[PDB]
């Protein structure tokens, strides 16, 4: 269920979530609500790459509670 996400936009910051991949498209879902240009998507990371994300402070959590709150 759960998995690392890296979620890129042309020309933009990347950013990275962990969590289900239907918390990861509520996520991309509010970065882009206001997008005109340079909209993000995500990708999911596999598990050979997931030391390099574990622990990051970069990484936003959806399994921690009220994460979405700010939504």
């Amino acid at each position: 269920m759960t998995s690392f996400y890296k979620i890129t936009a042309y020309n933009s910051q990347a950013l990275y979530f962990w969590g289900t991949d239907a918390d990861v498209d509520r996520y991309v879902d509010w970065l882009n609500r206001d997008r005109e240009i340079n909209v993000y998507a995500a990708e999911a990371i596999p598990e050979a790459e997931w030391a390099q994300y574990e622990g990051r402070d970069d990484v936003l959590s959806g399994e921690e509670c009220g994460w979405d709150d700010f939504m």
